[PDB]
DNA sequence: GTCCCCCGCGTTTTAACCGCCAAGGGGATTACTCCCTAGTCTCCAGGCACGTGTCAGATATATACATCGATTAACGATGCTGGGCATA
């Protein structure tokens, strides 16, 4: 339960995690559905 | 007819975008030579069509052997039935 020198690099440009979801909604109202499901995306 | 998974909406958090400048890898151009190709000739033996041929399977086929199915001729024993013989 210590500081020990901690340093705090992870990845999220490239890697699907740092995408953004609202990105895809964007994507999704152009074709005009209503709801978005969280599983669907 | 029920339940809960999305939309709308306010605020909190991250990283997209723009601007600026640097540096060098890699793509673009050029010049020269030399291997590799199209083009052209001759040749046939590769390839196309077909007659000829004995061998896989498949189908009976004459001949023989073994096993009954069923029929008919032959044999052992009568059963009343018919045709006559001794007694009421």
């Amino acid at each position: 339960g210590k500081g020990g020198a901690k340093r705090h690099r992870k990845v999220l440009r490239d890697n699907i995690q740092g995408i953004t979801k609202p990105a895809i909604r964007r994507l999704a109202r152009r074709g005009g559905v209503k709801r978005i499901s969280g599983l669907i995306y």
